[PDB]
């Protein structure tokens, strides 16, 4: 009680995120294009009705809150998630920063501009909205580009003055995870605050734990992303993986069996609209996991008590490391 | 008379144009950044001020219509070009296309799906608007990428559909032009449709009379951007030609003593703000032409008039070939 956390609706008590996915996106595109280009959607109106349902239906499997990790360059609607998460009752935080796809007017910043843009979107407010990020997102691609470093350093003093916690994009294994802990580490974050994403693409333990031992929360965020008989699907194939969902599941029970429950965050890196890849991708994914952003909960969680995880630790992974991760410290 | 034109505040008489900017930015930014972002600029009021009191200057020096190539991803806002217009009482045609900057949500796209794209901005307006496109911007760097490709030929189509002219951005010879044109050309696309624009980039006579001879538009329209004193400037530098702006004035008139005076454009590519290179870029801009886009009627125009240019010849340049580029044909 007493700790609050900026969400799309306003400010939320910390103990009432409740079932919290940590990394997930309503549509994943780019900035401007949703208002130039709805129709690529369907409609901006069909969007809302998709991620509406996915979101209602998430929320009947126990998801009370959302972390829509989308920056800018993903093309993040601050509107369509207010608009998304009043209508489904579940909780929206939105997140700063920059992924992978900066435009010019990003790319040619300093380390002290992008820090300036990052405070803004915390402090101040996304575009003319008023609503505040939660979160800062950032990506590194393989071995950080000179940009990237300076994104990161950017996230990092962000993240001191506000005590907003820092997520990530790693490459699999790279492994990128190591190199951005350096980073943060060289400007004085505490891994505490920072979760190192897309860390279940491999199954190295050591990485993890290692990751995991120093402080840093492990992003196991592509949960359902695991698939059979794509490979007259190019695009498909490239997304998911030939590695059962099970496999995924039990990399969480592996490092709770290694001691590291309290580093760990569970996500779907899931999405109701996809601009940013191939046309129609979207078929082929909700055709592979029509459950959506409650595959985590009707799937995940009960196959890890099946498998003799405690009820307790599940509750303290799925609810208790988030809020303790989205509490400004 | 008849013939109408779109701009930003609605349709007007093609005979209205009359001294007609045919390559002009507002604001050179990225898809999303000036909402995002407005205090990169000062503020969204500041640069709508400092591009009304431009205007009115360039209004106040014969200028009566500009062409605002910027697209979608030059973060082309077309609300401020429309309040801009209404307060300067300077007519504003608006872009669509891509530029060198495309998102992913755009680079993903097929040749049909462009086409579709440009199509709604020039036929049902831009974002939810209302405000139609009246030219179509391309832009290659060097050789054409695949990507760039598809925007060509989704460019020629859409023209080709609307008889809305098409204006490039070329680097300096390259030279792209001649490759531009063969794409265009293999589409179908009229010549007199087109503008091989940065054609002032180099004083190549035979490559500008070849398109000009085949019916093409020639861009001579970087008229201001020659200064002295750069070179502990390596940005501005970048920007800047050491060769007098007097020398690219003279390229106007080596084509119209060669009887290609139909086949020329002429202009700034100017702006009043420039998020997508270094900051304060304005500042060294602003110092070394400070009459912006007064500079062609006020410097430009005079000087061919000196040099024995007859007044006809300069109002079939700056008005004439305006008005029939961009009549819908
Ligand atoms: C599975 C969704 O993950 P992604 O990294 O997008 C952010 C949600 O998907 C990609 C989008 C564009 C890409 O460029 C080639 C690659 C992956
Ligand atoms: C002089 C203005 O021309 P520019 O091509 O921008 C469109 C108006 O300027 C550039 C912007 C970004 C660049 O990327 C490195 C290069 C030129
Ligand atoms: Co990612
Ligand atoms: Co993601
Ligand atoms: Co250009
Ligand atoms: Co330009």
């Amino acid at each position: 009680t007493g700790d609050l956390i900026n969400t799309v609706r306003g400010p939320i008590p910390v103990s009432e995120a409740g079932f919290t996915l940590t990394h997930e996106h309503i549509c994943a595109s780019s900035a401007g294009f949703l208002r130039a280009w709805p129709e690529f959607f369907g409609s901006r109106k069909a969007l809302v009705e998709k991620a509406v349902r996915g979101l209602r239906h998430a929320r009947a499997a126990g998801v009370q809150t959302i972390v829509d990790v989308s920056t800018f360059d993903i093309g993040r609607d601050v509107r369509l998630l207010a608009e998304v998460s009043q209508a489904a009752d579940v909780h929206i935080v939105a997140a700063t920063g920059l992924w992978f796809d900066p435009p010019l007017s990003m790319r040619m910043r300093s380390v002290e501009e992008l820090t300036q843009f990052f405070l803004r979107e915390i402090q101040h407010g996304i575009e003319d909205t008023g609503i505040r990020a939660g979160i800062i997102k950032v990506a590194t691609t393989g071995k950080a580009t000179p940009f990237q470093e300076l994104v990161l350093r950017a996230a990092a003093r962000a993240s001191l003055a506000t005590g907003v916690p820092v997520t990530t994009h790693t490459s699999a294994s790279p492994r990128g995870g190591e190199q951005q802990a350096a980073i943060f580490e060289s400007e004085g974050l505490s891994p505490s605050r920072v979760c190192i994403g897309h860390s279940d693409d491999t199954d190295d333990l050591s990485y993890l734990t290692g990751l995991a031992a120093r402080g840093y929360l492990v992003g196991l965020d592509r949960m359902p992303y695991s698939a059979t008989g794509l490979e007259g699907n190019a695009s498909a194939l490239a997304l998911f993986s030939t590695r059962s969902w099970q496999t995924r599941a039990l990399l969480i029970k592996a490092l709770i069996d290694r001691g590291y429950k309290d580093r760990i965050l569970v996500s779907h890196d899931w999405l109701f609209g996809f601009s940013s890849y191939v046309t129609n991708i979207m078929d082929v994914m909700d055709r592979i996991n029509p459950d959506g952003m409650a595959f985590v909960p009707l799937r995940v969680i009960p196959f890890l008590r099946e498998k003799g995880v405690p009820p307790e630790t599940l509750a303290g992974v799925t609810v208790a490391n988030p809020a303790r991760f989205l509490s400004p410290t």
